[PDB]
């Protein structure tokens, strides 16, 4: 599971693929909780961005800033010609508000967010394209 800051209209086609089915987990996740008697207080909530392992954590009093991101990434998706399905944002106010928070992104912790992306591709980029082509390298 991973969570990126970036702007969805920039994400390479895989990483746009990734997060779209990664996000709804997230909402999965703190669902499980809420039913095992588990509440926002119990968790230990990173006060910054952060990528390992707090990582999914971080993201537990913000899941309205997830549900505007769903939101995002499904028209990205579709504004490509991808055929998805479940194009339909997840319906949260089941959740306690506590839960439901809002988050904006410094500069500098959207960039911690882009260098794991740019890392990524560096790996081996003839995995990655953008639009369908390969305009990395």
């Amino acid at each position: 599971t991973r969570i990126n800051l970036t702007l969805v209209s920039e994400l390479a086609d895989q990483h746009l693929m990734a997060e779209y089915r990664d996000l709804p987990r997230v909402f999965g996740a703190v669902r499980k909780h809420v039913a095992n008697g588990k509440r926002v207080r119990d968790f230990k909530i990173s006060p910054t961005f952060i990528l390992g392992a707090g990582h999914v954590t971080f993201f537990y009093d913000k899941l309205e800033f997830l549900r505007k991101r769903q939101i995002e990434l499904i028209a990205e998706c579709l504004k490509r010609g991808f055929n998805i399905k479940d194009t339909t944002v997840q319906d949260i106010s089941d959740i306690p508000q506590e839960f439901r928070g809002d988050y904006i992104p410094h500069e500098a912790s959207i960039a911690i967010s882009q260098a794991r992306l740019d890392e990524k591709i560096a790996q081996r980029p003839t995995w990655y394209k953008y639009y369908g082509k390969a305009i990395y390298a």
